[PDB]
């Protein structure tokens, strides 16, 4: 497929660290 963003799968997967993004630092 190809329509979410594709770039963010791109580089790297945006679930943990894009989750709460500091949060994930203490998860």
């Amino acid at each position: 497929f190809l329509q979410s963003d594709v770039f963010f799968l791109f580089l790297l997967p945006p679930i943990i660290l894009d989750a709460g993004y500091f949060l994930p630092l203490r998860s």
